[PDB]
C-alpha cells in the first residue's frame, strides 16, 4: 500500500493541514478525472490564449475582481506579488500580522525572498493608521495587510481595516494588498459558524490585490488565487516567476470546477464536502455514534482558515490507549483519533460512511 | 472640588488605570501619612542609600540579590535598558512587543534608552532557535516582555523564560524580563487566573525582572527592578536614576504594601485589591438586592488579560442620566452596553455613601 493511502479522520479537526485540506466535491472529481483522460485546452484558445482565463472570468463573476491569477499555492500567491509589486522596495506591514503558518511559512522570510523590505509599524496588538502613515516614503511599493487566520490577539488591541488602509493609500498614492489566505468566498455566518473575510468585500473595498488558498474554507484544490487590479495582475502574469509557479491542468479543473459550485449557493451546502462536514447538525451526529466505548459530548475544529478555537459543538465515542492508536494506524484504511482528556476519542463528525469505517473496527 | 475628587468605581473595572489602578491598604495609609507629617530616615542610616531596608524586604520576598525602586514601570524598563544595554542589541520576540495604555510602546521605549531592537521570530510563533541566531557580540540582553494586556490565541509558541535562561547562559548572555503586572501570590489559590510571580523569574534564573507596584502588586505607582547585585548596581549608577528615583511617601506605601505580603493568611482580607478581587458573587448578589439586578461579568483590570472573567451581580437603570451622575461630588460610573446602564457593585466598599448619593 501507498503512502498516499486513505485516511478516516476522526481527531474533529475538518481541515487537518496534514492530511490534504479540504476534501473536494464529486463535480470537482469528474472534472479533474475527465482532464487526465483526455486532452483538454490548457493554453489553446478555441476564440493563442492564457491558461487561466477561463478561471479569471469565473472570479470576476464571483469576486468581483478586474482580473486574476492562479499559482501553485498562497505561498507562491505572496512571493510572486510581492516579487512583482514590491520587488527592490519597502513593504508596510502592522507588527501584529506577521504571521506564521504551518512553520515553513513567515511572513518575513517570505519578504526576504521576494526581494522587498520589510517595513514594521505599530506593536503586536495595538497598530494605529499613524503608524501605516509614518512608514511611507519614497521607497514604500505597498501597504499589505496580513490576515491571520491561525490566531487572534485578544485583549488591548487594534488593528486597523482595510477601507481605513485602502482610504490611507489612496491619499498617499500607495497600494494595498492582503493576504487573505483562508479565502471564504460564502459569509459563514450565514451557516452558523464563524465569518471570516471574503474576497468580495476585500475587492469592494479597494484593495489592489487579494490573495487566498484553494484548500482552506474554499473547499478546492491547493492553489494561490490573487484577485484584483488588472494591472496589478497583468504585472503579476509577465513576472519570470509565474512560469515557476503556474497551475496543473489538474489544479485548474478542480478550481474551476468548485467555483462553478459557488454559482449555486443552494446546494452549496450540500455539493461542498468541506461545508457538509462544517454545517453538519449535532444530533445527526449524536444519532450516528448512539448507533455504532461511552459515546458523549465534543468539539470540533474547523482546521485551516479558521482559529484553531473548537467553536463546533459534536458526539464523540471514546475508548477507556498508545497501543490502541498504533495499531489503529496498521490498518489498510488508518482510523487516528485523538488523546484528549486521558482518552481515545474519535469525533465522527467526518466520518461519511459508516458502512465503510464498521468494517476495520 | 478638584480634579482628583473621590470616585465611586462601579464600572466592573477593580484595576482602572484611568481611575488611580490600585487602592492602597490601611496600613499603607497610615505609614504614608506617618512619613508625611514627620521627618523620616530616608537618607539616613542610623550615609545610606535610599531604598536599601525596601531592597531588603524584596530580596526577602522574591529571593532576588537586590532591588532597585523608580517612579513606574516604564521607567524601570527604560533604567534597565539605559543602563544594561546602552548602545548594543536587544533580542526580543516579535509577539512581544507591547503596547500598555497607550503611551508605553516597548520599540518606543528601546530607541527612547538608546538600544537597538532585535525581533525575532513572528507574531504568533517564536522558537528558541530564533533567539539563538540573533545573538552576536552586539548583542547585551534577551528580553521577555510579559503581554500583560493582551494573550495570543490559536496557532502560538513562546519560549518559556527557564529555556532563554539557559540559552543565555549558554551564550553568555543575560535575559531580563519585562514583568509588568507583579502579583507576588499564585492567584489561582483565589479561584483567580494565574500570572507569573517574580519569585518564578527569580528562582529561573532572570538577571533583572522589573514590575509595577500598583498593578496586581496593590501598591503605590513604583517601579521595582529585582536581580543580581551587579546588574542592580548597575542601575542605581545610571545617570538617570537620580531622575526616576522614588519619593519618600512611594517608599513608605511601597514598604507598608510588601509588608502585607509577610502575613500572607490576613493577605485576602489586609489588600483592598485583593479584596475586592477574591470577593464572593453571593455577597455583591445579596448587596445588590438590599439595593433590576442580575448577574454581569467583571474584569480584573491593569496587569491582567482584559475579558470580563469575575462572575458578580449588577444593577441595572440613558446617556444623560450618566452625565447628571458625573456632575456629583462622588460620581458614580457605570457602563453603557445593551440599551442599558450598569453598575457593577464588586468594587462597591461603602453601600450607605453611594445609598445616600444616589438617591
Amino acid at each position: 500500500q501507498s503512502a498516499l493511502r486513505p485516511v478516516i479522520n476522526l481527531t474533529g479537526t475538518v481541515l487537518h493541514t496534514n492530511l490534504g485540506r479540504a476534501l473536494q466535491a464529486e463535480a470537482a472529481v469528474e472534472a479533474v478525472a475527465q482532464a487526465m483522460r483526455s486532452p483538454v485546452t490548457l493554453e489553446y484558445d478555441l476564440d493563442r490564449g492564457h491558461r487561466d482565463r477561463a478561471l479569471a472570468q469565473l472570479l470576476c463573476r464571483i469576486t468581483g475582481a478586474e482580473d486574476a491569477c492562479i499559482v501553485n499555492n498562497n505561498a507562491a500567491a505572496v512571493l510572486l506579488m510581492l516579487a512583482a509589486t514590491a520587488s527592490g522596495k519597502e513593504v508596510v506591514v502592522s507588527r501584529g500580522e506577521l504571521v506564521e503558518i504551518g512553520g515553513a511559512f513567515r511572513i518575513p522570510d517570505v519578504m526576504r525572498q521576494a526581494g522587498c523590505t520589510l517595513h514594521e509599524v505599530g506593536t503586536t496588538n495595538r497598530t494605529h493608521a499613524n503608524d501605516y502613515r509614518q512608514a511611507v516614503n519614497e521607497n514604500t511599493a505597498l501597504l499589505m495587510k496580513v490576515h491571520t487566520s491561525n490566531y487572534s490577539i485578544q485583549g488591548f488591541t487594534k488593528a486597523i481595516d482595510e477601507a481605513e488602509l485602502v482610504a490611507l493609500g489612496k491619499e498617499l498614492d500607495v497600494p494595498v494588498v492582503t493576504d487573505l489566505g483562508s479565502g471564504s468566498l460564502v459569509d459563514l455566518s450565514q451557516y452558523g459558524l464563524p465569518k471570516e473575510p471574503m474576497p468580495q468585500e476585500l475587492i469592494a473595498a479597494g484593495v489592489s490585490l487579494v490573495s487566498f488558498s484553494g484548500d482552506k474554507l474554499l473547499g478546492g484544490p491547493q492553489a494561490g488565487i490573487i484577485v484584483g487590479k488588472k494591472e496589478m495582475i497583468a504585472r503579476l502574469q509577465s513576472h519570470p516567476l509565474k512560469r515557476a509557479l503556474r497551475a496543473d491542468k489538474m489544479t485548474l479543473a478542480a478550481l474551476e470546477a468548485t467555483l462553478r459550485l459557488y454559482l449555486h449557493p443552494e446546494a452549496l451546502s450540500e455539493k461542498l464536502p468541506t461545508l457538509r462536514l462544517l454545517t453538519r447538525s449535532a444530533e445527526v451526529i449524536q444519532i450516528q455514534a448512539q448507533r455504532l466505548v461511552q459515546v458523549m459530548p465534543c468539539l470540533s475544529q474547523i482546521g485551516s482558515g479558521s482559529l484553531p478555537v473548537d467553536r463546533l459543538p459534536s458526539a464523540a465515542l471514546t475508548f477507556t490507549l498508545e497501543s490502541l492508536a498504533a495499531r489503529w494506524r496498521e490498518l489498510p484504511v488508518p482510523v487516528i483519533g485523538r488523546i484528549y482528556d486521558g482518552r481515545l476519542w474519535l469525533d465522527l463528525r467526518c466520518l461519511e460512511d459508516e458502512q465503510r469505517f464498521l468494517e476495520m473496527l
